């Protein structure tokens, strides 16, 4: 038996396995339960935690993914496919990963705790982009993700009762947090130094840890990517989320009143069938709108987001925050008039006005007419890929940079020491089309350093692009600075607003993540819609 | 005596005087009656025609201006004065004045009719700056201008009342402009080639006349200089007139019935009127008159914005411009921290300040869109930026944008139009450098001002000014600006096509500010609705 891959946590004992890397071998702990099967009279429930047990657990291999819709707009697609289970899917999904360097580390070291993405309804910590390996076998860190609940069996919420009580998947993240506080030691790391990086709906997700208090307790730093817990698709209202719990309900035959009697009936259902119809519970169709979110109840968050956000003191914190150059062209695909993958996409200026109000939805008349006032240029109205671009930098703007830009100023002005990015490096081996850019999501492939494994086919100057990239989420690991104690990386305030991009080249500073098109979404149109 | 200086018209005989020009005389006849004069019982009241005379009326001198307020703000400044009255105030100043070649013409001149600004408060056809000798003698046209009743004695409006109906300055130009009808071609002029050009609140009178049937028919061609019936300082509805009126009553110690209150304004003397017209405007604005003309269903059967959206156009050629900086002459009244005689480099909150100066309303959310379309919000407090900023809301909102919607309305819709944006600076300005091409100083390049050696331009301004003039006048001939050369294409409502004129030739360049525009003539009107 080899001595590095057998670990005691608080539970019991653990086996491992060695994982070969190009640059050696790292110890991986796939599959470690944290707690018990949110199953059967558990289902709904906030996470109990996993009981000890006796003898050796194999942790060699990813558990199951948390049951969820899967894509099938383009099936066989490489682009879409890379987002799909890579496991089979099950109710029985809450283990977690850990990655330790091979021999197991002296002294204690900084730990990485991912939370992908996924829209709340969607994701998995086993995806090959989402492999471990490369980032500590090449940094030498600890790296820990966990499986949460997604959709319904997650978020699904009827506000006050103690049945669904909603916000579970997010309990789930955080007893995963609580878990590498009682035992990341083990693995020789250092639970005093505990950075959060999600993506996302993971972002968000990082972001609403940051507001809740038990939660900030269990890390020390932030890295919230294209993703942010303030943006309009990241949590619903207590009564939205019970309008979306009993309409799910009804589609499904619930009840044939009590809330108990309720869920006890959605207990009945099996998994698929809640996921069928899921959404369908949409008061409309869109894009970036998701049926079960994060629930502002007045518990995991005591206010709205924004509130906590504006309302937060945030001394002694660092966060990392960024985008990719293009965050708006992949959703466009998913059902805006007007464009697919596989054309130009060169949309008249009717559709543009009807995707709008797809990318913008549940909005007065009179907010969006303000919205094709901005991105309308009126000396070329009507040009097909101006209004292309200008649509996918709407839905962008409004979803994911300007709620970005806008948790980056507030956290810098009070207390926070903020450092902003832009990745705008195309893959080279990206399936989607050039028109798409630097689509959403496409450089957590970097940040991994999934251009190291061999069986890839990235050129040598994007693998040193990666080990780059490594380096500055693990300098901010450690350091709390991305900087190496080479261009310098300033830190992002209110008032310069500088961040830098991420690409072949050197670092560069820019200032302004869309300063004038954030200026309308974070401060005039918010006013627009209380008048 | 001088022959080619007797006239005799339908009133009776008239003697002018030969004037001269660098380049040869002219005959002036300045002072010619037009209107009975409105006063005591006639005060408020539309004009009455002039009843005929014998004798010999003298017409070699420009007669009184109409009484008005005079700017007192920088006393004794040049770019001050030069609008200020040159002849004593008066309430008998219905008068007009005629230029024609010397000697008369005996072929059929065409003829341009010249109607001043001054935000329907001031203004008169006897301005140096207005003279017309030198366009008439490089262009041989006929040159027409009247006075016309300003403040409160041409627009003050009881809507409903005989004694007080308003816009009465209005039928003051129309009955000048029917005088031109039935007498200009005793002078030699055309009464079937008269085209109408006035700047600022003469061109917004211009498109008033445009929009009113009883004119249409007195004038074949407009030109529309910084000004449109269709700004917001424009005109007043029924309502908010009637209040002005009441008001300035009441203030002059008028109770508090139409027919009581206005026979007591009657009784008190012009000058008591003037002081306190000003006093009637119920916010603190610049860019903003109390009496101007109502929309009454009378002279205007609806808004001059409804009108000119319904409108039928073709066979109409109109020439409409603006100034660079439109909005920088009016800062110096009244926004905080603007002076002509520092930089005006002015800050945020003085910027914010000056919002709700130079717009009016809405009182609390417009605002806000204004900000957020004017803010740079990478350099959110740089005062340079400011400053500009400030001057393009100003200029935006009351020149630049309700030029360009007239523009593409008339184009969309039969007109023929030609724009122009006027970019040369005068070497002899003197406003500050900031305030760039102000409101105001392209019309002493249309007079050709620069032609008069007494004045201080350079050879490169004359040619301008003679460039410029040749512009106007083959525009009030064939309806084209263009000579019969970089050319002048007509203004579209897709190419929205434009021409720059200054020192340098022809530049032809799209749009009137179509982003800024689209906020103010698409956006914030639903907004307010809303
Ligand atoms: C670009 O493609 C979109 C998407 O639809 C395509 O139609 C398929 C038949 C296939 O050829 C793929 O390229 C796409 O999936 C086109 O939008 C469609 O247009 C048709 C007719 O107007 C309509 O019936 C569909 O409902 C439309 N789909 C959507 C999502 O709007 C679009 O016209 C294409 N643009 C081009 C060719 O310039
Ligand atoms: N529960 C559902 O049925 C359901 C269906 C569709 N979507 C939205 O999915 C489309 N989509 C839209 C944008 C990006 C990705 C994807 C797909 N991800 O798997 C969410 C839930
Ligand atoms: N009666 C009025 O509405 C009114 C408005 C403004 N002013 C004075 O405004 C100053 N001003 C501002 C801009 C241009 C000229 C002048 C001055 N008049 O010659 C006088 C009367
Ligand atoms: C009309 C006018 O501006 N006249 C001035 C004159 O007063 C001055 O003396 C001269 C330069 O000396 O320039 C010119
Ligand atoms: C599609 C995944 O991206 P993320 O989760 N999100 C907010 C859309
Ligand atoms: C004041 C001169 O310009 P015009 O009259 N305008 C401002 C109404």
């Amino acid at each position: 038996e080899d001595a590095e891959l057998l670990v005691t946590v608080r539970g019991g004992r653990l086996r491992g396995i060695r994982l070969k890397t190009p640059g050696g071998p790292v110890s991986a702990f796939l599959g470690i339960p944290f707690a018990e099967p949110p199953m059967g009279p558990r289902r709904f429930l906030p996470p109990e935690p996993k009981q000890p047990w006796s003898g050796v657990v194999d942790a060699t291999t990813f558990q199951s993914v948390c049951y969820q819709y899967v894509d099938t707009l383009y099936p066989g697609f490489e682009g879409t496919e890379m987002w799909n289970p890579n496991r089979e899917l099950s109710e029985d999904c809450l283990y977690l990963n850990v990655w330790t360097p091979y021999p197991r580390p002296t002294s204690p070291t900084p730990v990485l705790v991912w939370i992908y993405g996924g829209g709340f309804y969607s994701g998995a910590s086993s995806l090959d982009v989402y492999d471990g390996r490369f980032l500590v076998q090449a940094e030498r860190t600890v790296l820990v993700s966990m499986n949460y609940r997604v959709g319904a069996f997650g978020f699904l919420a009827l506000p006050g009762s103690r049945e669904a009580p909603g916000n579970v998947g997010l309990l789930d993240q955080r007893l995963a947090l609580q878990w590498v506080q009682e035992n990341v030691a083990a693995f020789g790391g250092d639970p005093t130094s505990v950075t959060l990086f999600g993506e996302s709906a993971g972002a968000a997700s990082v972001g609403m840890h940051l507001l809740s208090p038990p939660s900030r307790g269990l890390f020390h730093r932030a890295v919230l990517q294209s993703g942010a817990p303030n943006g309009p698709w990241a949590t619903v209202g207590m009564g939205e989320a019970r309008r979306r719990a009993t309409q799910l309900a009804h589609l499904v035959g619930c009840p044939p009143g009590n809330d108990t009697e309720l869920v006890a009936c959605l207990r009945t259902r099996p998994a698929q069938v809640l996921v069928n119809h899921e959404w369908h519970v949409l008061p409309q169709e869109s894009v970036f709108r998701f049926s079960f979110v994060p629930v502002v109840d007045g518990d995991f968050l005591s206010d709205t987001p924004e509130a906590l956000i504006n309302a937060g003191d945030f001394h002694g914190l660092q966060v990392l925050v960024g985008v990719v150059k293009d965050e708006g062209s992949y959703f466009l695909v998913y059902g805006a008039p007007g464009f697919s993958k596989d054309n130009e996409s060169l949309i008249s200026r009717a559709e543009f006005l009807a995707g709008v109000r797809v990318g913008v939805p549940q909005v007065s008349d009179l907010a969006a007419e303000a919205v094709v006032l901005h991105y309308t240029d009126w000396l070329h109205p009507e040009d097909p890929a101006r209004l292309r671009e200008a649509l996918s930098d709407v839905v962008g703007d409004h979803n994911v940079v300007c709620p970005v830009a806008q948790l980056a100023g507030r956290l810098a002005a009070q207390g926070a020491r903020v450092y902003a990015y832009v990745f705008e490096h195309r893959a080279s081996t990206l399936s989607w089309p050039l028109w798409m850019g630097v689509p959403h999501g496409y450089e957590i492939e970097f940040i991994f350093g999934i251009p190291l494994d061999p069986s890839r086919n990235y050129t040598a100057e994007e693998k040193i692009f990666a080990q780059r990239l490594m380096r500055y989420w693990a300098n901010f690991a450690r350091t709390g600075d991305p900087n190496e104690p080479a261009p310098q990386w300033p830190p992002y305030t209110a008032g310069a607003q500088q961040y830098v991009s991420l690409d072949l080249r050197p670092l560069e500073v820019r200032r302004g993540l869309r300063a004038q098109a954030c200026a309308f979404w974070n401060r005039f149109l918010p006013k627009l819609l209380s008048a």
